[PDB]
């Protein structure tokens, strides 16, 4: 059991490279509009403390440079919504996939197509955890770089690429450009909340060890849903509601195994450990699969 | 360090679907030839022990169902090369890529686009195990997904899916239908071998832990090949060759580490352990991460 993204084709038809002096980025080019991070118009002086509303007044459409491969695409307009800078171009980009975008809930997963360069490299899956961070893999010119899902050849992007935390961890904002979580498109080190764990997504893996074979970790013990919440709680574990329960209601079903009664083996897991075992290969317990992650394999 | 696939929108635009009668499995179509599994020939009762020269003599173009979605390719020809069919069929695929077929060596990582009737479900990274069998999420109906590296916008086709073993695993061919280990394309139930660790890329591994600074683990000592090999096979570990010692070249350039300085700190930890230490923040050795996949990841 292994972390599947969707496929990349309809998002990488949409990659394009934007540039302003000498900072450069990825947009998104949706029918005739580019959508990038707003700090492409900063210098390196700019970045330490951006009034992007004045830095943003001083520039005209001939200072954005967007390429899509080789074909310059002739900006017409530009606007700033939030952290996103929307570029209208002259052409439509006939590769535009049908598309929403969505605000995705802390614990849920979605694609990331890593760029540069207007150049697609690499395709991953992420979890939004519930401190608003991303573990992503990004490097010096990914931002722009997106994150999405695919349900029926509709493309649901959720993420854009803003930024790097010194723990290593990586922030962004959605396509409307709001930041998820409290960070700030500046060149300073923020800090995050307290990274807790995603409970729902932990059970559904657990379940996934099972359906693979794998159940040293199961016992006959018991437990409440408020006694395991509690327990949760004190490990730093997200709390786990009644619709978690039922979300996880079809997995259960699968392998005979209640979800209360898989509660309790992770409140063992979390109170004696893994004892140097592991789970589907993991020594630790990972907590970026969903529910349906998990369905969509097994 | 994570499991990153290449973007999959060449190999979408090649995927196709082919079937006989009632079995469909998933094609590749390349200039204006479609290559997939040969079982697709088979019913049930052919897969015990298919005579596939036999089956193929009772088919004509006209029995094959080839379909971009739900558009009908016409078949114009047929061949069997080894364990793959070829069905020449009358359109060139305007979306083929410059590609090439290659046959890759054990420890090697691909990208495997998992498709069902022709569709692509999902894009995930596989290693060749030392047994040639991969690990990969291939459910009914998975036959002809590919395996792909991509290189400067050439595609490097290097894997094509035909069958799941006992234990889970999985066994395929390269796109000239030769299959990786001794497996053969029939509905029984085959062993692999003992398998072993990838230890070019444990080493490929302890490269990028140096690169990140975390370096604990480095000794005074040095080693030769043979006498590495011969430690490493008494752990369960692949026996390094020429070319693993080539291919981590670029990485001990980079960190200034020997090959051999690095084999003699693994050979170490082989012997000792890592006595509640971590490296990369973790206790287990990973090595499903080529040099190459180091390299990405780090630049």
């Amino acid at each position: 059991f292994r972390k599947m993204a969707f496929p990349s084709g309809k998002v990488e038809g949409c990659m394009v490279q934007v540039t302003c002096g000498t900072t450069t980025l990825n947009g998104l080019w949706l029918d005739d509009v580019v959508y990038c991070p707003r700090h492409v118009i900063c210098t390196s002086e700019d970045m330490l403390n951006p009034n992007y509303e004045d830095l943003l007044i001083r520039k005209s459409n001939h200072n954005f440079l967007v390429q899509a491969g080789n074909v310059q695409l002739r900006v017409i307009g530009h606007s700033m919504q939030n952290c996103v800078l929307k570029l209208k171009v002259d052409t439509a980009n006939p590769k535009t996939p049908k598309y929403k975008f969505v605000r995705i809930q802390p614990g849920q997963t979605f694609s990331v197509l890593a760029c540069y360069n207007g150049s697609p490299s690499g395709v991953y899956q992420c979890a939004m955890r519930p401190n608003f961070t991303i573990k992503g893999s990004f490097l010096n010119g990914s931002c722009g770089s997106v994150g999405f899902n695919i349900d029926y050849d509709c493309v649901s992007f959720c993420y854009m690429h803003h930024m790097e935390l010194p723990t290593g961890v990586h922030a962004g904002t959605d396509l409307e450009g709001n930041f998820y979580g409290p960070f700030v498109d500046r060149q300073t080190a923020q800090a995050a909340g307290t990274d807790t764990t995603i409970t729902v997504n932990v059970l559904a893996w657990l379940y996934a060890a099972v359906i693979n074979g794998d159940r040293w970790f199961l016992n006959r013990f018991t437990t409440t849903l408020n006694d395991f919440n509690l327990v949760a709680m004190k490990y730093n574990y997200e709390p786990l509601t009644q619709d978690h329960v039922d979300i996880l209601g079809p997995l259960s079903a699968q392998t005979g195994i209640a979800v209360l009664d898989m509660c309790a083996s992770l409140k063992e897991l979390l109170q004696n450990g893994m004892n140097g075992r592991t789970i589907l290969g993991s020594a630790l317990l990972e907590d970026e699969f969903t529910p349906f992650d998990v369905v969509r394999q097994c």
